[PDB]
């Protein structure tokens, strides 16, 4: 896993290398490193 993501944020991949951040607590799909 990757440290730095807030409580609720999760990182995933689109299988094709692309790493996106999916927050389950806020139901967000973010292509960006979460700052909060």
């Amino acid at each position: 896993g990757s440290p730095g993501l807030p409580s609720g944020w999760e990182e995933r991949k689109d299988a094709k290398g692309r790493t996106y951040y999916v927050n389950h607590n806020n139901r967000t799909t973010t292509w960006t490193r979460p700052i909060m």
